[PDB]
DNA sequence: CGTCGATGACGTCATCGACG
DNA sequence: CGTCGATGACGTCATCGACG
């Protein structure tokens, strides 16, 4: 029935935007955590180079 | 007129959906964007690693 | 071939801060 | 107070591939 179909289709639609919502956040939350990475891998290099100073001579 | 409102928040309905589209293009070029710095700095880390090896 | 859930695209409403 | 553009939230339509 027509009627019915659309009623189902209201749900999907739902869950649908729900998703979306989901996946955009997942996408920004991805983008921080590996800003954080990288902060901490430059980091990391700097102490290296640190250590390379200090066997320097 | 109420009419022309509406004809009018249809133009600007696409406008906002195109920003939502290119904005989420940004997001996604951004992660595989980090995702390259993130490599590289990763094997420099190891580049200095084994620049620190030959000092001993 | 008829139907299903997922989705992209679209128009409409409700609501917001800003402007005068 | 009316009005404006932007935008979040919806419901609807068209279309998909999958199923039987």
């Amino acid at each position: 029935k027509a009627e019915r179909k659309r009623m189902r289709n209201r749900i999907a639609a739902s869950k649908s935007r729900k998703r979306k919502l989901e996946r955009i956040a997942r996408l920004e939350e991805k983008v921080k955590t590996l800003k954080a990475q990288n902060s901490e891998l430059a980091s990391t290099a700097n102490m290296l180079r640190e250590q390379v100073a200090q066997l320097k001579q």
